[PDB]
Parts: structure tokens; sequence; C-alpha cells
């Protein structure tokens, strides 16, 4: 599924991401936009052999099992394919674990390079929330 901007904002808000660990909703929408272009089926292979999955490009090295990242962990205790569903519940729950782990949203390279320090509220402007 390819979400609309406000549709995704509303889905993320319902799942408790607005101000989760101090990150306003605009941060999450911005990160999704630049990680996956709002596409739940996005995948990207990294040079170390791991793969990023889903709307928030969650990595198989630590967070999910895809059966082909040897020596990796599965800290969200899910198959990586569950992160490609049109229902974002699994991605959101896993992202909550990630952003709680310590480095906050700096775990998302696209957020750090393209959302951090910008007017992220612009990503939820106009939406009925
Ligand atoms: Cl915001
Ligand atoms: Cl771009
Ligand atoms: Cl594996
Ligand atoms: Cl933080
Ligand atoms: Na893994």
């Amino acid at each position: 599924k390819v979400f609309g901007r406000c549709e995704l904002a509303a889905a993320m808000k319902r799942h408790g991401l607005d101000n989760y660990r101090g990150y306003s909703l605009g941060n999450w929408v911005c990160a999704a936009k630049f990680e996956s272009n709002f596409n739940t089926q996005a995948t990207n292979r990294n040079t170390d052999g791991s793969t990023d999955y889903g709307i928030l490009q969650i990595n198989s090295r630590w967070w999910c099992n895809d059966g082909r990242t040897p020596g990796s962990r599965n800290l969200c205790n899910i198959p990586c394919s569950a992160l490609l569903s049109s229902d974002i519940t699994a991605s959101v729950n896993c992202a909550k674990k990630i952003v709680s782990d310590g480095n906050g949203m700096n775990a998302w390279v696209a957020w750090r390079n393209r959302c951090k320090g910008t007017d992220v509220q612009a990503w939820i402007r106009g939406c009925r929330l």
C-alpha cells in the first residue's frame, strides 16, 4: 500500500506515535516519506547483506527475521515480511522499540539527514487529525 500523507499521519496518530519519546508526529511522517516514499512494500538491500523493510525501512540485522541475514538478531520478534503489510501495526510497534533503544530517531539515516532540524510540522499541515 502507498499511503497518502495525511492518511499515514492519522494511522500513526491512532497507533500512539504522536509525541512518542518526544518526537512529534511530523517527525515520523517525514521519516516515512524519505525512507520508503510512503510505500509499505519498500525493500532495500544493504552491502552487509541485511535488508530494510517497509514504510520505516526497518533493518534485518537487528529487528526482524528474513532468514538470510546470518548472525542477525530479531529484536521485534517478527518475520520481516510482516513489516510490508498494508496494516502498519507491526512497523509501528517495532519502531517504538527502535526509538526507545537510545539513539532516538537518529536510527533512521533519512530522518537524520533530511528531517532533523527542519520544520517537520509541515508534514502534518492541512491534515484533519
Ligand atoms: Cl509535528
Ligand atoms: Cl527525494
Ligand atoms: Cl537470518
Ligand atoms: Cl531522543
Ligand atoms: Na534478523
